[PDB]
């Protein structure tokens, strides 16, 4: 299977790319006027060790900027520029009008650097968890960057981690506020079940042990301890793995370091 | 003066907040249905040492979610939760229907954590540069997160750094590609000047010394060395300060750590 | 709990109402010019027996048209105008400028008539299923009207039915095409599980009996026969109920009759 | 002439199709990831007797999903699957990547089923009216589904009915509220004429006989009785035809039954 | 009656104002930051003789910029600053935060200057036509400024002229291309009538005399000579009036001079 | 260099063209239905002496309407139809389906007529200024038509004039309100400099001579008298040129006469 197939042939995500382009040119592209439209060649370079992520998003930028691109690696490939003399690896060869290439360049690179960063941090944390013999899952959170949720979640997947719930519409998550708002975990779960129906799971944050058998009895699908039915642990921290099914961390995606990429025209 | 005044009373930025809200609820807010609309009180907590940033953006989220908020600190204030017994500081008191508060909570916090992160990294790097007796400026770059440029640039300012050029429409930046595309730095500068006019500056990346007096002679406003007229150094690295006017770094805003915030209802 | 709380205080749905208004006035509201802005009173009338649905959507139309409204019944209330002398029941009292009322009138009524229609058909089919002693659920489908999915699903809920999966992003549904595309139901389920993760259910359409224990063994959450784990029957038809957990029908929402409403100014 | 030519080569309607696609995939298309991009063949099937309608709209869905389609019948053709052994007729042959076909499938079918339903109900009511020797017109109304007005009106036309006024901007419609708001039918008509000008007709709902010669004298183009100049009757009901020019009914388009279509990949 | 009532309480036109605001501030309002939010008073001044037009549009700008305004004249009032000592007339008094006032100022004035210009040119040409004893109408055209059609048409009305058809959806206009495309004026009219129905007029451009009785016989509502049924003359020119019903000119709205307005804060 | 290269390959401007198309067809294109899709040939004619401007914008209309076009002149070429027998010059040859051509025709021409008008007025005023031996620049203003700023500024450039600042985000402009708001020109400039940074110029409107050396001392880049550092004169008027660097006038773009264009199908 191919991760990029998760993105619909057309939909809001492609309009996002258009809006990212507009964010960079609200009036006129002066540099484009001076550089002209002569066809040029260019190489996209990965300048740091990490996993390549964000290909279809970057590809869409190149498409809208009407360029021709040849990716040298599959998305998800782990790149190691430091095995290099030069300190970099060309992951793509681009051709098109000079102005178009230079227009696409910053936006496309901002996508790759951040997407790869998330994937790399994601893969690092799961391979690490995997090394201890842990068989459960490491999941992300909803603490994503405003407007970039689709991209960051996608990166989590590429990095080999679980995405966790996409949004507030996705898998219901009940807490203290929800439980005493209805009267009991049983009431919270029932009301939640009354509207989400059978198609979506309900997760309840439980602090006690009798706060959790009731939820399980109410029909909850996932139980969270917070520092048939699955068990989740919310905190992360590191170095702790027991037999919980899910360990969640915003560490695989938030406040994450980027992987440096670059682009240079040939001649 | 007040930084938030940089944001127009109304414009695209407020629609961005609406879209961030939609990103979290594409269908239905199940948790909101279960929690109900009873008025509740809540405190926004800063859980890490850093500079508070993103207030008006978070405030707009609260406004659209129809809540009442009292900020306890001015934007830009340096918060130090570790001076605490508890390990946190309440920077805001919120009141409104339970569902509305819980709807606003993740998006608002995603704004604050990232905005403060950028401001904190920005302030740290400039105060550091300032400590050596450096009188120039530390500037950001265009390597911002797709769709979040307005917020990140704003954060740079709050953190005390220069924003540098906002976009490709803003101050022209000529490089090798532009110079030989026209024939000479003089030609590149002239063509650029022919379209940007007097109202906008032109910056030319110069590698040589005769690559820079010509630019200065062509009328360039800023000259970059890249690793009447100002001088800029592109690389960063640290620990190097001479007499350049501008030192640019994506370090104050890209791949930056976030400042952890939280929100909890009272009762 | 209150169904309208499923709708976020703000989000795309309110912009939909604005767009519905624009759909009716692409240039000028000539009738509004002639009627003027004198404050008027008006009654919204239900002219057919059925369940009231679409209140918050209609309310939003009234809000944007700057009117004051008093609903006489709770959403979901079963109205019976034929118990009437007059043949109608006033479900709301509206006040505001004459032009504004007449602007809101068609769009608001188009919402109510269709929403109530779906709710009424939904409630009729589930109360009917309930009468035979059936304890399972009657669910809707994705055969909703383009652009009106949020409203129709909401109506399904009000009518007392299960919504089923909201969209292609919601609970995964594997079929023949997906199973041999991967090689086996086990492969289909695994790949699907590899990307949706733990937070979302996977449903597999099974035709055979060995086509279903494998799916159950693969970890599928729901199994469909199509004419721990739940069982669903896709066809509907009527008059057949056994012990399946879910019976799905587009009958509760597609090609559904509307409930006639009206609006008349007093004086 | 060809009905589809009524749709502009480009405009808002194509963006509507994009938004319908987004309505189905707010995050990720899990089924698409599992099915892959192998080219597949597929047949669109009409499973009920009725008139084919909505071709260009469905075609646009297929275009955006990057598929190749061959329609086997002209829009408007009356299909009769029950003349079948199989009970269905293939109205189109589709080819493209498996994921793309399955992405397009529900949205495209939701268009066809509803559009054909309206066309079929429209054609049935007009052919029926035509059979009595009636030479006037059967028109629709503004009681269309929010957001789907363009599609439903188009379907009315295909079905052979008059669309009636498209919106509040289109042909002015004065009633009691408008007449006493200005003082007299003559005043209502004059004010309306003062703003709509010569290019658009004015229709006045008249209850009396002296309520109608005045309107005709004021210059009204159409007169409605409501249960040089044309005459319209608003009610419908059936089985009544006299010599009015227009008989309007929401029956040809609202609360209308759908025509069932399907789509299945070959192999 | 009041012209501003032609604008729906809410719809696309208000979003246009928001977009005009964004067009002026794509990033940050530096001047707003420096001026601050102290409440200020200000007068809108009309600096040239002409008819005041565009009030509700300008008012919407002021509303979105959260200001308080008192208009001193009714829209349509003919202002004569040259009767002045000072050379200007205050048509409005504005109060609000300094930054907000200065934000609204250019956009609002760009609306007023152009709207009044169109109204003034419109009123001048019709009062002129009226002075010769002409009883027909002077109409505008579709040669409006891209994106500003609603505003310019509205201005035409205020100026006392007929708007003519709003768009291609409004009143059908057949020409040579349409007539021989179908075979005959009769065929062109019939096909056009087959889709626009009874609710909309059909106008046919006729060059001959037998090119016009046929159209009249086909049922055409308006006949154009181009340099029951109305007669129109397309050219304008001036100084020619006979007994045609409509004389059209882009002169009342295109390439029209603006009426100069200004805004100054007090203190 | 080529002016059209100032426009990004993709961005908001192309969506503007789509919206201009929608502005003309909110429902159905009746004329298109009657004319059909037969391929036709057509010539775009310039009917008045002036400079051709707006090519890429018009070209985009033609692209979206799926037509094939051959421009006979380069943008900026000065056309002189009055050197003609016929009184017109064909500047483009268009081919495509009849309906598509007729759909594109009004919008495309509305672009050309206005864009060329601005360019022609711009070129006339600068060539005039140039004839007196003036070596400075003639600049535009922000008094542009709402929504059409990109097009009008572009036209200014083509006409050979300076655009001046694009928007409120572009080059800061301080006035009296800003100077006493901060305390002194020095304070106004400093605060402005504190937020715009080094990349953008600051212009201060000075009335006195000591109101201008301070600004120059504060670091202001441009000084305006209003009726290292440049000098600007705001008024225009004509027939006055001294040694100022910039003379600004809304005359080159606002209330400007249009250049008449036309389009006719062959056969």
């Amino acid at each position: 299977p191919v991760y990029e197939h998760l993105l619909p042939v057309n939909g809001a995500w492609r309009q996002d790319v258009t809006n990212w382009l507009s964010e960079d040119v609200p009036s006129f592209d002066f540099g484009g006027y001076v550089v002209g439209s002569d066809l040029k060649e260019a190489n996209l370079y990965c300048k740091q060790d990490g996993m390549l992520c964000g290909v279809p998003f970057a590809q869409e930028v190149f498409n809208q900027c009407e360029l021709q691109v040849e990716w040298l690696f599959k998305e998800g490939s782990f790149l190691e520029p430091s095995k290099n003399d030069s300190g970099k690896i060309v992951v793509a060869k681009i051709t098109g009008p000079a102005k178009n290439i230079l227009l696409a360049e910053r936006t496309a690179l901002n996508i790759l650097s951040r997407s790869s960063g998330i994937a790399t941090a994601s893969h690092k944390i799961i391979s690490l968890a995997r090394s201890t013999g842990y068989k459960g899952t490491i999941a992300g959170t909803r603490k994503t960057t405003p407007g970039l949720r689709r991209l960051e979640k996608y990166s989590m997947l590429v990095g080999g981690c679980d995405t966790h719930r996409y949004d507030l519409s996705s898998m219901v998550m009940l807490k203290d506020n929800h439980i005493w708002a209805t009267g009991s975990i049983t009431n919270a779960v029932k009301n939640a079940r009354a509207v989400c129906g059978f198609a979506v799971k309900i997760e309840v944050e439980c602090l006690s042990e009798d706060e959790a058998t009731e939820a399980i009895e109410a029909g909850a699908d996932v139980i969270m301890l917070d520092n048939h039915f699955l068990l989740e642990c919310s905190g992360g921290l590191n170095l702790l793995c027991d037999d919980i099914d899910i360990y969640s961390t915003s560490s695989i995606h938030q406040g994450t370091p980027v992987i440096d990429f670059s682009l240079k025209l040939a001649h």
